[PDB]
C-alpha cells in the first residue's frame, strides 16, 4: 500500500500473512506453514526523465516457537531508471533467467521449483547487476531485453572467499553473465534466456555431483494472458547448474514447466499444472533419473485485492527409489490450504 | 497508528520502544531489557457483513550487542469475520484459555507466568484454527465463546516429526482442542476455558516429570472494569500442563492470579497482584511445592496515550530450596523500571 | 518519512538500501555488501513544553543467502524532552563521547573506525541513560552539553553476569559515566567530551593485552560547517579502551582523523580524510604500533534527497608485520561502491 507520496519521492509498504497448512504423509512436509512477507518498494523522481528506485523484501516464519523463529531478505536492491534508455540496479534480485522461467510460477503455493534460491542466476541472488531495456529504446511496443553480470559470492573461509561468503556450496557461485529477451503482443508472449556462471573451487571439490567449471542455463518460453485465460510453458537445459536433492548438482538436467489457468468474473481461478526436471549421465552410478516430476492441481479463491484462500493439490509422480531416497527428494503429494490477508 | 484506510483496506501499524531495566540480586534477572514491539493490523471490507483481516506482530530485542540480536514473531494470522455468525482464523495466535487468564495480565512489566509462551493453548502458539462467536449469533450482548483446534507441532526429526517441528520439548505439543465462554454486563465479567492436548512422545519420553497422555486446563475467571476500578481474579487447574522450571511440568498444578488497580484522572495507575502456582504430587522426591509465588506492587504514570513510565516490584515469595535450585526458579526480587514510546 | 501525524503524535519511517560493493585484495573484504537500514522515530506532544519520544533502528544485511541472513538494532529508546530544561532518554544509544567523534564520521562508506559499537561508551552501545541540554537552558546559543551512565552489560554465565550478559568480552562493560560539552557559532564547533567505564572481570581475565580497572577516553574536536564546506577534526586518548584486532586493547592508544570535504551546487561532493590510532605500549613485545592509519579519497553525487551514488578509496598505510598478522589487522586497500535509495 501507498503509504507516502509527496514532494518527488512516493513508498509502497507492502506485505501479507498467509495462514498455510500442509498436509502430507511425509512428515516432513506435514503440518502449519503459515508466515508473513513484508516489503517496501520506493521510486523517486530525479529528473523527468530519471527516476531513482530501491526496494527491499523480507520473509518471516510464523510456524515457529518464539526462541527460534527464521527471517529472511528476499530483495535488496537501488537503481536509477532513464526513459527510453533503460534500467540499471544492484543488490540482491532476480537473476535474468527468471524474466522467462516466472511465467510459469504462477500456482497458488507449489511450483517454480526446478531450480532454486541462490542457485546461480536461476532465481533470487546475492550481488546482481542488472541492466534493463524496456520497448528497444522506445522504438519497439513489446520487446525488452536484459544483460546481467553477478559477482562471486564465495565461501566463509579460506581460498575463495569473499566478504559475504557462504558455506552452503548449493549457494555459493563464481562470475556469472547472463540475458534475456521477451516480446509480448497483444496478450501473446515468447522469450528466450541464457546465463553462465562460473563455478567456485568449494563446488567443485567437496565430493559432489554435477562438477565441472560452469554452471549453464539455457530457457525457452511462451504464455498466452487476456481474456481472462492464463497459459504459459517453460523449456530449460541446464549443465552443472540444477540441484539434485543433496547429492549435487546434474551433469545436464531438462526441465518443463506448463500452466494453464482460468480466472471466473466471482472470484475462483483454477489451475493445473505440470513440471519435470530430468537428470541426464548423473554419476555416481544412477544414469537418466527424474529430479522433479508432479502434476499440480488447484484453486484460488479471491473475495478481493486484499483477501483470497486457495487449496493446491501437488500430485507427485516421483517413484520412491534409491536415487531418491539417496537424494532425500520427497516422492510423496502434498495438498495446501492457505487464507491469505494482503495489501 | 493508522496508516493506510482507503478503497476498502485499512491498515493499522502499531509498536512500541520500551526503555527497561530490571533491578535484582538475582544476576541473571538485573540490568537492561530495553525491547521494541512492532506490528500489523489490517482489515478490508469484502461485503457489507464479510471482512478479511490479518495481523503480524514481532518483537525486537534492544539489550543486545549488534553481532548477536534476537527477535521473533508472536501473532502471524489470517482470517474472515461474517456479521453477526463469528469468525475464523488461523496461524500463530493466543490460546483460547488466555480469553479468560489474559483478564489478570495486566501488571506494568510482571504478570502472566503461570503459563508461558509455546505452552499448548495456554498462550501464544503456532498452529491454532479459531472459531469465534461475539454477542452470541447477535442475540445476547456481551456472550462471547471460542471453539479452538491446535495442530501437532512436533520434533525436528524422526518420529513425531512436524514440518515446523522444535526439538524444545517444553514448546512441542499433539493435537489440541479447546473452548472459552465469557459474559460481560455493564462492567462486570465472568468466563471459563477449557483445553486438552494430546502430549508428544518426546514430551514423555526424555525423563522429565510430569508426563502423560495429555496436558489439560480448567480455568475459570471474574473481573470488574468500570469507574476506574480493575478488579480481576482468575483460577486455573492444569494437568501435564504447567512447567516446572527445567524439571518438567506439573502431574497436577493449581494457579491463581488476583489483580486491583485504580487510574487517578490525573495519570497515575497504581496497581496491586497476587500470584500463585501451586505443584501436587510432583515426582522425583519433590511432593507439593510452589512452582511460583510473589505479590506485585506498580504504578504507571500515564502522560498521554503514546508516553507512559512505570515501575513493577515483584516480591517473591519463594523461599530458596532444593527444589527451586533444582528447578532453576528465581527466588529473587526484581524492580522494574520502564519509559515507553508508543504509536 | 511521515507517514503519521495526528491528534498529537508524529511517526517517521525512515530507511534507505545501499546497493554497496567492496573490492580489496584481502578477500575477507572483498565481494557484495549490499544492505537496508529501516527506522522510526516518534514524537508525540504531552504539553506545550513536554514531549515524549521514542526512536529505534535496524540493519539488515542484503549481501546473504536467504537460509542465514543477520540482522540487528542500532538503536532503541524512548525518552522525555522539557522544554529550557534538557532531554533523557534510556535505551540502546550513543555514547556521549561519539557528540564529538561523529565530526569526522561523515565519509561516504569508510571512517569511524578508531573504535567500534559496543566499545564502551565511544559509540552505539545498550543501557545508556543520557541527559542532554541544549542551548544551556535556553539561555546561551549553541552551547549543548550531555551526562551519561552505562549500566554493567556482562557475562552470560557465573560471576558477572548480567540479564542481557554477552560471551564476547569485547561487547562488555562494568558502569561508565560520561560528558560531552559542545559550542557551535556561526559555522564553527569546538567540543570536549570524558568518559570512564569500570572495566569486567572477563575482561581483566581472559590473557589479553589492554588490561586494568578502567577503560577512558578524553576527545578534543573542532569543525566548520558553512559555505559548502565541511572541515573536522578529532584527537581522543584511549586507555584500555581501544580494540587492537584479536588480541585486546591498547594500554594507551592516541587516536586522530581529519576531514575535508565541498559540496559543489550540481551535487558532486569530493571527500579527503586521514584516520589513525597509534597504540604505546601495547605489552607482549610489541612496544608502539599502528593499529589503524589510512588515508580516504572518495566522493558521493547526490542526485536528490532520496538518491546517491558514491565511490570511497581506503589508502590503508599500515605494513604487513608481525604485529598486524597477530592482531588480524586488514592492511590492504579497499574501494567501495555504492547505489543509495533512501526515504
Ligand atoms: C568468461 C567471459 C567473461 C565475461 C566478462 C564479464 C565479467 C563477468 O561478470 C563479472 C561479475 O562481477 C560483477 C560484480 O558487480 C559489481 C557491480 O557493483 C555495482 C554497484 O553499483
Ligand atoms: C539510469 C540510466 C542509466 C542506466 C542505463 C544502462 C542500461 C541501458 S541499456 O544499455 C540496457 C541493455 O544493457
Ligand atoms: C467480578 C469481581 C472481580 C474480581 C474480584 C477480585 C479482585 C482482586 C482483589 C485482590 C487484589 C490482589
Ligand atoms: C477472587 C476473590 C478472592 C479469592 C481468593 C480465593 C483463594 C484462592 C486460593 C486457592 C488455591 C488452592
Ligand atoms: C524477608 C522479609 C521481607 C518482607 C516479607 C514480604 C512482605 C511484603 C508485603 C507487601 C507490602
Ligand atoms: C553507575 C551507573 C550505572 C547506570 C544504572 C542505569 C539505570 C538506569 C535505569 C533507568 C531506566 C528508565
Ligand atoms: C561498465 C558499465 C557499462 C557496461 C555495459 C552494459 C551492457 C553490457
Ligand atoms: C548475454 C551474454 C551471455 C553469454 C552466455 C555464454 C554462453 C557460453
Ligand atoms: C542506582 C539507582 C538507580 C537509578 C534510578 C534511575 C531513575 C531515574
Ligand atoms: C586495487 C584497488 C584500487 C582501485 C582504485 C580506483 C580509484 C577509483
Ligand atoms: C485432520 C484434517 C482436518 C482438516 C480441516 C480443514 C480442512
Ligand atoms: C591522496 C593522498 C595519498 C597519500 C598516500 C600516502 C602514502
Ligand atoms: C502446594 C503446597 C506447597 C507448600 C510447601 C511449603
Ligand atoms: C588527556 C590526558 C588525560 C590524562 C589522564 C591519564
Amino acid at each position: 500500500a501507498e503509504i507516502y507520496n509527496k514532494d518527488g519521492n512516493k513508498l509502497d509498504l507492502y506485505g501479507k500473512v498467509e495462514g498455510l497448512h500442509y498436509f502430507s504423509d511425509n512428515d516432513s512436509k506435514d503440518g502449519d506453514k503459515t508466515y508473513m512477507r513484508l516489503g517496501f518498494k520506493g521510486e523517486t523522481q530525479v529528473t523527468d526523465q530519471l527516476t531513482g528506485y530501491g526496494q527491499w523484501e523480507y520473509q518471516i516464519q510464523g510456524n515457529e516457537p518464539e526462541s527460534d523463529n527464521s527471517s529472511w531478505t528476499r530483495v535488496a536492491f537501488a537503481g536509477l531508471k532513464f526513459q527510453d534508455v533503460g534500467s540499471f540496479d544492484y543488490g540482491r534480485n532476480y537473476g535474468v533467467v527468471y524474466d522467462v522461467t516466472s511465467w510459469t510460477d504462477v500456482l497458488p503455493e507449489f511450483g517454480g521449483d526446478t531450480y532454486d534460491s541462490d542457485n546461480f542466476m536461476q532465481q533470487r541472488g546475492n550481488g546482481f547487476a542488472t541492466y534493463r531495456n524496456t520497448d528497444f529504446f522506445g522504438l519497439v511496443d513489446g520487446l525488452d531485453f536484459a544483460v546481467q553480470y553477478q559477482g562471486k559470492n564465495g565461501s566463509a573461509h579460506g581460498e575463495g572467499m569473499t566478504t559475504n561468503g557462504r558455506d552452503d556450496v548449493f549457494e555459493q557461485n563464481g562470475d556469472g553473465v547472463g540475458g534475456s529477451i521477451t516480446y509480448n503482443y497483444e496478450g501473446f508472449g515468447i522469450g528466450a534466456a541464457v546465463s553462465s556462471s562460473k563455478r567456485t573451487w568449494d563446488q567443485n571439490n567437496t565430493g559432489l555431483i554435477g562438477t565441472g567449471d560452469r554452471a549453464e542455463t539455457y530457457t525457452g518460453g511462451l504464455k498466452y494472458d487476456a481474456n481472462n485465460i492464463y497459459l504459459a510453458a517453460q523449456y530449460t537445459q541446464t549443465y552443472n547448474a540444477t540441484r539434485v536433492g543433496s547429492l549435487g548438482w546434474a551433469n545436464k538436467a531438462q526441465n518443463f514447466e506448463a500452466v494453464a489457468q482460468y480466472q471466473f468474473d466471482f472470484g475462483l481461478r483454477p489451475s493445473l499444472a505440470y513440471l519435470q526436471s530430468k537428470g541426464k549421465n548423473l554419476g555416481r552410478g544412477y544414469d537418466d533419473e527424474d529430479i522433479l516430476k508432479y502434476v499440480d492441481v488447484g484453486a484460488t479463491y479471491y473475495f478481493n485485492k486484499n483477501m483470497s484462500t486457495y487449496v493446491d493439490y501437488k500430485i507427485n509422480l516421483l517413484d520412491d527409489n534409491r536415487f531418491t531416497r539417496d537424494a532425500g527428494i520427497n516422492t510423496d503429494d502434498i495438498v495446501a490450504l492457505g487464507l491469505v490477508y494482503q495489501f
